[PDB]
């Protein structure tokens, strides 16, 4: 049997998770995806030479039901908390996250890594490179810049994440 994993997209709204779950899903970048829609996807990739099944679920703010959202987070292994570099309340949110997820799983190891998505917007960031990394230094953590649309280190972030909670 193929050993499964489930991946958890965190954010504000706007700043990918839908785009990078469905380029990575199904390599095309899809626009103005309904904002208000959580699901989940999955399938067989390979790892490392491993046939392996990722589980990942697209969250949205609209669902804010408490225990909902916290059985959500108790059940996944990973976590990419994503960010739009053209938007710095939403790297200032990614706090946030960090809070809710370390009060569920009560694990400051849990496989995560910070995601600043957007990087094809350069011209419009608001987030520097140095900023970022000083962040994910400090939870120990490390840091990626992503492009849902150009699909720059889309499958590397989901590769690098899946390899963690292979090591935990
Ligand atoms: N230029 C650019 N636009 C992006 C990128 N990722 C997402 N977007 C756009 O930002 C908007 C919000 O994306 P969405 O995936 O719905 O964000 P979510 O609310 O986090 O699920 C959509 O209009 C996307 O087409 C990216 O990497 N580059
Ligand atoms: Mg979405």
């Amino acid at each position: 049997s193929l050993a499964l994993h489930k991946v958890i997209m965190v954010g504000s709204g706007g700043v990918g998770k839908s785009a990078l779950t469905l380029q990575f899903m199904y390599d095309e970048f899809v626009e103005d995806y309904e904002p208000t829609k959580a699901d989940s996807y999955r399938k067989k990739v390979v790892l490392d030479g491993e046939e392996v099944q990722i589980d990942i679920l697209d969250t949205a703010g609209q669902e804010d039901y408490a225990a909902i959202r916290d059985n959500y987070f108790r059940s996944g292994e990973g976590f990419l908390c994503v960010f739009s570099i053209t938007e710095m309340e939403s790297f200032a949110a990614t706090a946030d996250f960090r809070e809710q997820i370390l009060r569920v799983k009560e694990d400051e190891n849990v496989p995560f890594l910070l995601v600043g998505n957007k990087s094809d917007l350069e011209d419009k960031r608001q987030v520097s490179v140095e900023e970022a990394k000083n962040r994910a230094d400090q939870w120990n953590v490390n840091y990626v810049e992503t492009s849902a649309k150009t699909r720059a280190n889309v499958d590397k972030v989901f590769f690098d994440l899946m390899r963690e909670i292979r090591a935990r």
